[PDB]
């Protein structure tokens, strides 16, 4: 028909449906574990690359600090490049400084106790890294060194192994690490999303209502509180030239 | 999903097309934006999967006698051996000699839209194509006899119920001369093709419609070989 | 000859001449109204994409707000992406949030009373949209919510239907809408450019002297006063997930 | 460096490869990242220098009977006349008919790795390839007889000392049937190839190993011509 | 502008070239920048409009005997069947066997510049080209006889008055052996070509000079077919 | 072997080694002076493009000011585009306004007295240009016009003609221009890097220890002090439209 009545809700439905279908395809079509994970990770990266404000980069990377310590391989890193160098780039492979990182996510097919714990360990391998912070020159003078921003951590999946998908067993797993490995938010594309409520100090689950889009908006809103990364002391890295 | 499956690959290829065409239709509540969205999905499928000897894009077609076609939603054409006649940023005008196939892409099949597609196909087939003797590694071939230009219709849905039944067949039999459609796809239901042996249209229901259409197009295009060799000096008569 | 004497004026002449010739070509070469408009719009977009500071994006888009209302299709939107998400992106087609918008232009072949009124209606369809604004975290603390920036509106053409091209009839048309649809500036590539003088509350016309380049500089200088877009409340959009 | 020198150009082509492969091995202290880095260096060399009739990428290969290969580090394949079977962002599945050559890329040659490469090559050679009569400007060629698929091994180093000596030769003679390697490169030491006339493997030491391998590959590929013409309707049997 | 017009399309193609070449000359008051600007306009025209079997770029040319050409402003060459000899970011060295045509691009025609272009063309024509028997779908062709390399001169203006008259003709007749120019374009005035039948140069005034040159180039290139098949092992003699 | 022990020092070695090898290749492979310089310049540009924070652009360009004066051709300009237009762009060739410039470098094959003096003259041709600066609108109000930032100047080479490479003769050459043409830093890829110590008012040479990486870090750290470019008065350029 020729009817035209724009709908904002429909836009958010279509955004989510695209993610859910492509994650489902990645899982069904690729029977090789490496290709299946690469395909699924790429769906989440594309969503963040498309929709996050351009102050954020989203990519697979290793994180390193000025003490020479390295993270594990991080499936989805959200990081700064406006004010931050790469530490190393070789074709498409990148190593980013800890000071550039805003958020880190583990992307896997289905939520489980083992996967939640794995993600907690990945997040901890980043949060343990040392971050420098220098006084910041700007048009109005020099700000004090910015206090270190929280690094957001999370878990991105297509499905849940639990029944109900987002139930007490998922909550138990999330409460397994409330310190260096704490997961601030995550998405189960087929079911809902979760986030840590700092005021109540508990995890909240939200069912349905366009899970990937709801996760994306939660991430944008929480990232706003972080502002920009602190200003890196590249000369701390330079101690390793000799 | 225990093991690799060709059937699953072809299902996923098709499901991506069907879902994105449905998104284009639902999300863009503006006629121009909706058509642009849907056309781009079909063009992307062809760009991704057709052999690289084929280009696929929106274009006008023109011949060396100054006859211009209507704007064509989906033109499949050669660029390995053919120039553009004109390009201005994204807008292109191709010579008739470069064309392999022409498709109209719309939301839902109907008698009016089948007729519209038939007229668009005829408008390109009625253009004059030159053909020169072809130099090659072994010498010079005689001028290639002109290749048929394939035509068709690509939609998401059908206005008819049943979707791919007698009313659709009647519409397709409305032009059996130079607007005859060779093949088409209704992403939500199936695909169709002209059966030259039986001189009738055939419908195939389900069974991964976009992928089935894609394969039919590749197989039929192979019979055309490469485009005939253009006489660019015929176009050059318009320089004076 | 081998003489070399750099000229800044010549650079600005060549910038303008390129625009004027390509707009003329778009009009003469494409006898299909859709292709002709697409070709001309693309010339103006390319100029802004090439020369505007990179804090600005320039593209064709629809604008939407957190109340679910949509603008008309806008030929040339100047908007932020450094701090603003897309609301929806499908291949190259984009829907931007009202909070991201700096300026909106209608691009057509020739100025007339009807086209000026059409442009006024397009601009109004954007300015009527609701824009959120949150307190802004930054390295020095938190700014108050930024007061909403003006959205600049205008009209970009190749020719003028009036004789003289930029005369009292054009002025009359511009004075038709001094509120939601007011056109702050515009360019008639073959003749000159116009702008609203806020202090005198009248429209000023400038004839010749490299019209497209003069328009570009006027736009850059006026955009500087807007600073960056206010900070979007993405959770206002999130009310439409349920 | 008084004047232009072909030898210097070929030395610089090789030195770039050797240094970047060494960087990949040293810098990336993670097995997945290290392999990705090294594979990308070899793919970039082929992408840069092979004739554009050849594509080079990581891919799975599948045939029209549903047989799938293992993941292949470096596939050299046609896209001018061949579709993808499936593409999802960077991941691709190509039809067996499109394949010209397959290589395994690893850090250092060893008996286990030579055997691994032989098995990978056999896995692709054992796939079924269709071949149809080929329309062209002069008519229709008979179906092209199937082209050999070239196979090999690409490494930075050798675990053996001497690097390219009798132990390497013994490993290469471990598969003289459908896993036989045609050529390979050890960037730090030399290259090897199967000599069909003498029915033995030959090693060439130094003398710009990556460039020498590149040239051997180009020359050998020329004998294959273009891939046979795929029967996409054989794959279409999996639509139902 | 009531209706579509081929003449208008060809006028707009030419006017874009003429205006951009004039901008390059006026705006860039530095000899290196001015030449880079103008050369890029001509390369862009060829990149946009020539059939994709042709590449167009600035390059050096080298042969398998180690003879190097001067730097060539505009080389038209094959990459479908030909490797690069060397590539380092934007700088390329192509094998003589890949070359279809060579042009010098400058601001204004003059006796010195016509002679300069003749010498540049001769420098490429004097390089040795290999040619091997060519495998193809039907078998193996004999080695292709060597194709002529087309040469010419591309400028914005002419220093002579009249621009394209007897003095220009005299300069063109200064080299009728291996520096002979086949065609060229003076964007502000017309184009020229060697008439093999009459063994004389012909000038065409106005009538969309860049477009006329483009069409002449396409038509003449078609007679060359594809480049002969390179013997990369001839270059490989320089590995040792 | 299967050992995995990440090393930050190795990353910095590999970054430098890539630069040193590619500069050596440019010098050896291209026997045409224009191609050789284009090849070498491109190596340095790629390093800065890859690793500098994205607030910086790096390219070959001419610089112009609002008085109509032009610099010489600058091999490597580091400049802003987030807040600054191009003055002219024609295919890949660019002319940037003086207000956009952060740093300028001359890139050549081997350091010598003549090359140091040439670089000093190039840097002076940029520093002599006039830069405007306007009060800066931002989310917190309007900053005063930013005082003009120093433009960093330098010299980038593969080799040194002197023996020792970085000795008293190099120091003498650097002390030849301590004003408009002063070179703040530079790199001799095969030997080390140098920088001007403002506190001691002397040049310091650092030998080995990954020269290109050490230069890159020195540049990043010094650029941080400059903050962002002052805000351009595009209407000063607009005086040349008439
Ligand atoms: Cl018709
Ligand atoms: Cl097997
Ligand atoms: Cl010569």
């Amino acid at each position: 028909s020729n009817a035209s009545d724009w709908s904002l809700s429909q836009l958010f439905a279509s955004l989510h449906e695209d993610i859910q279908l492509r994650l489902g395809t990645a899982r069904k079509a690729f029977q090789h574990p490496g290709a299946k994970g690469d395909a699924s990770e790429g769906v989440w990266i594309e969503m963040l690359d498309t929709y996050l404000p351009k102050r954020y980069q989203a990519a697979n990377a290793f994180v390193v600090d000025s003490l020479g310590n390295f993270s594990d391989q991080i499936n989805v890193v959200v990081f700064d490049r406006q004010y931050s160098p790469f530490i190393f780039k070789f074709n498409e492979q990148i190593i980013v400084p800890a000071e550039s990182v805003y958020a880190v996510f583990e992307a896997k097919q289905s939520a489980s106790a083992d996967l939640v714990a794995y993600a907690q360990r990945k997040v901890a391998s980043v949060r343990r890294l040392h971050r420098t912070s220098l006084p910041i020159p700007h048009a109005g003078g020099t700000y004090p060194a910015k206090p270190l921003i929280p690094i957001l951590g999370g878990l991105l999946t297509f499905e849940s192994d639990w029944s109900p998908a987002l139930g007490m067993s998922f909550d138990k797993a999330l409460n397994g690490d409330l310190s260096d490995g704490r997961l601030d938010m995550g998405c189960v594309a087929s079911h809902g999303h979760f986030y840590f409520n700092n005021i109540d100090s508990k995890f909240n689950f939200e069912h349905g209502n366009k899970p990937a889009t709801a996760f994306l908006f939660r991430l944008i809103a929480q990232l706003q509180f972080s502002g920009t990364v602190p200003m890196i002391d590249i000369d701390a890295y330079g101690k390793w030239l000799a």
